[PDB]
């Protein structure tokens, strides 16, 4: 007998079921009890397919906006500005709105939490759901293990003062506290006639201290008596010997992602006082895997108990109704739901019950040769721009006649409904294509002229044309392939379909010639040229595992780098290269920073190989320079611009203390996730703050980010006093 678990399915059903529900809910086009039965039928949904593939059914998974919060919500962690929580009502103040907590990225993936804010020091028993479920599912006589958050990574992934609440002895009181509501929590389960009770400790991959294992051992020898199973995953766990010999029965371990855990188990051993449960199919790709070896891997490990590797929600539900993608490509995939079919074969095959499991040996598969070899046979040339940055200066500064404190923005322009009807229309194809792009260059040709009037100095063309900033490029590029219904959770109710990146990439036409080409014949000030970086467009989507993740990025910088060439050719001046998955995609454990930074920094770079008179602007939206700044001061652009507003110019100190910086600074001024308009006195507390040490020459003024999330009535005022504080700098100081 072989205890097969599953935990993470996705909980947005096979045709958005879940987001249709939230959003006719907060429309009012549906009751609550409505909303609670359709829930509910998405528990039941859930439920069958765990019922048919695995021995241990969780519930507690099915979170109306986010299991982080709902942590927060059982430990009644409730900062005091929601008021007295009364329920669905109180929960979605939280998730969504003005007084929201906030959001952010769970780990290394591409799921967004709640950041729960601890402003009391003692936690209590608010609102018990893992009971709650637990007894639903009892009452259609099914016997389900609840899912919960570990203590640990809870406060691991909350803050207090605003600031991380990562250090043991920021933790330690806290800590106290809060295991005695889990300890309720547990107690009153068991006495319900649960069995099993799955616990959550991905943060034990993190670069712990041999201190915070002190605390962990503690925590857990204070919950011994409970029928505990604990999970961690997403990479190795920080101290193997710590964490096997916590005090519960049973241990998950990730053996996907890294090589590490197996190295660590074969070292040291298992304790035969416990059992091991290893998560051998992977959670976050959609390949199909050679069970056979899988099955090996196993027996090797000495298991009894086998499961994903991580979470499943981050794979689409199934891949059934996917069949108009690239000949051969899905014979290859396997969504959340085969996953899941593939334990109950594993399962199977381990315990004997079949002698038969599938092929599955995809090698020369969609591979292109010719591109493969012209990426493994490039010289050292190929990163670094013929000439230093002074060089490329002083010529692209005399090419661009530029005044002090230019003004520009980052990139794309709000989509009113009229644009957002017509890509409609044309996506069911109720528009000719022609008559599409007809009606593009027309909100290009509106936009341009906009932007003159305003006094905008460098401008761009809007990107109306684009829904995503890697969809689109994914949806033109060779070796990629997009689905019909590959829908993964992102948060909320947002859901994003990434691109499956299957095959050699190359990319066999201009991407964006002839957007950018129209916009700058429309004008004699510079217009932006906008790309996506490769790490960014490869972090976003699915990619094959048979291959480094370096050569798969160094494809997709070329590809990207012949299009900065056509740019180029066709007299762009300006190009930007977005690259948000430069820090986001970097390994959890910062320990492994260096050797990812080394070839994140090179792709970049090969991708941004452009002639000495071609100025490169690169956006970060990242709130903290601090720990990176030594790995953004490799990357070979020109500009680079930051969101200043927040921090009112303090996030320049990064900068600032940066030893040798000489490179221009586009500063954020304005907060574009906020409807107001900034006061030129406000962008100026800002500006100044940047000018405190950095030469006044080094100076961009722009906004924080793309403005698609705003109103055509808050961008116009807030571009106007932009440019008006642009030019009083200008008299200031010339
Ligand atoms: C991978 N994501 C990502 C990112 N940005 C960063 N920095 N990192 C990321 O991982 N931007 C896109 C996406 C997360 N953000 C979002 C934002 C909105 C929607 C959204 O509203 N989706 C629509 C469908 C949109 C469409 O028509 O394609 C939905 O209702 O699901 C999805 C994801
Ligand atoms: O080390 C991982 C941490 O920085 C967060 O991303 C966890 O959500
Ligand atoms: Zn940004």
């Amino acid at each position: 007998f072989t205890k097969a678990y599953a935990f993470g399915f996705p909980k947005i059903g096979e045709k958005r079921e879940f987001k249709k529900a939230l959003e006719d809910f907060w429309k009012g086009k549906i009751t609550e009890e409505q909303f609670e039965e359709e829930m509910n039928k998405l528990r039941m949904y859930m439920v069958e397919n765990y019922r048919k593939n695995v021995d241990v059914i969780p519930s507690n998974e099915l979170s109306y906006y986010d299991f982080v919060l709902d942590t927060a919500v059982m430990v009644g962690a409730v900062p005091e500005r929601f008021g007295e929580y009364r329920g669905l009502s109180t929960y979605f103040d939280m998730a969504r709105g003005g007084k929201a907590l906030e959001m952010t990225k769970f780990f290394n993936t591409n799921y967004h939490y709640l950041v729960p804010e601890i402003e009391t020091e003692e936690f209590y028993l608010l609102e018990n759901k893992p009971l709650e479920d637990y007894l639903f599912f009892k009452s259609k006589g099914i016997e389900t293990a609840p899912w919960v958050i570990g203590p640990f990574t809870f406060l691991y992934l909350s803050k207090r003062n605003g600031e991380w609440i990562r250090r043991p002895n920021q933790m330690e009181k806290l800590l106290e506290s809060l295991v005695s509501v889990y300890k309720e929590v547990f107690e009153k389960l068991v006495e319900n006639g649960c069995k099993e009770i799955l616990v959550n400790e991905p943060a034990f991959v993190c670069d712990l201290e041999k201190a915070h294992w002190d605390l962990i051992l503690n925590v857990y020898r204070e919950l011994s008596e409970f029928p505990l199973t604990v999970f961690t995953y997403y990479d190795s766990v920080s101290d193997y010997e710590a964490c096997v010999s916590l005090p519960v029965k049973r241990l998950h371990f990730d053996f996907v992602s890294n090589e590490e855990n197996l190295k660590n188990l074969e070292k040291h051993g298992f304790p035969e006082d416990k059992k091991l449960v290893a998560g051998v199919i992977n959670g976050r790709q959609p390949w199909k895997v050679d069970l056979r070896k899988v099955a090996s891997l196993v027996e090797k490990l000495g298991a009894s108990a086998i499961s994903n590797s991580c979470p499943l929600f981050h794979l689409p539900v199934t891949l059934e109704l996917e069949n108009n993608l690239p000949g051969g490509l899905k014979e290859k995939l396997a969504f959340a739901k085969e996953k899941l079919e593939e334990l109950k074969m594993l399962k199977d095959f381990l315990e004997g019950k079949t002698f038969d499991l599938p092929n599955v040996s995809f090698e020369d598969f969609a591979v292109d040769l010719q591109a493969v070899e012209r990426v493994r046979n490039l010289p050292e040339d190929s990163f670094r721009r013929e000439k230093e940055y002074t060089e490329r200066d002083r010529i692209q500064r005399e090419r661009l006649n530029l005044p002090l404190f230019p003004t520009t923005t980052i990139g794309s322009f709000p989509q009113t409904p009229e644009v957002r009807k017509m890509r409609s229309k044309y996506r069911k194809g109720e528009i000719s294509k022609e008559e599409y792009e007809a009606f593009i260059k027309e909100q290009i040709k509106k936009a341009i002229e906009l932007q003159e009037e305003i006094g905008l100095d460098v401008l761009v063309h809007g990107e109306f044309e684009r829904t995503d900033m890697v969809e689109f490029f994914a949806e033109k590029l060779n070796g990629i392939a997009t689905t019909q219904n590959g829908w993964v959770l992102s948060y909320g109710s947002r859901c994003y379909r990434p691109p499956i990146i299957y095959g050699t990439v190359t990319r066999p036409e201009p991407m964006t010639l002839k957007e950018i080409t129209y916009a700058q014949s429309l004008t004699e000030k510079p217009v932006k040229g906008m790309l996506t970086g490769p790490v960014t467009i490869m972090s976003w989507s699915y990619y094959r595992e048979d291959i480094p993740e370096r050569e798969i990025a160094y494809q997709i910088a070329l590809a990207i780098n012949e299009e900065v060439k056509d740019l180029e050719e066709a007299g762009i001046k300006i190009v930007q290269i977005d690259e948000p998955a430069f820090r986001e995609k970097a390994p959890i454990k910062k320990s492994k920073w260096p050797e990812y930074f080394e070839w994140a920094i090179n792709a970049f770079n090969l991708a941004a190989n452009a002639r000495p008179e071609t100025q490169i602007h690169a956006h970060m939206c990242y709130s903290d320079f601090n720990e990176i700044i030594e790995y953004i001061h490799q990357l070979e652009f020109d500009v680079i611009s930051i969101e200043a507003s927040r921090s009112k110019g303090e996030i320049i100190s990064a900068f600032e203390n940066f030893k040798g910086w000489i490179k221009q600074i586009g500063v954020g001024v304005w907060d574009i996730h906020s409807p107001a308009v900034p006061s030129i006195n406000e962008m100026r507390e800002i500006v100044e703050r940047v000018l405190r040490v950095l030469p006044k020459e080094l100076i961009w003024i722009n906004p924080d980010c793309g403005l698609k999330t705003r109103n055509w009535d808050e961008v116009i005022p807030s571009l106007r006093n932009m440019v008006a504080l642009a030019k009083e700098m200008r008299e200031k100081f010339a």
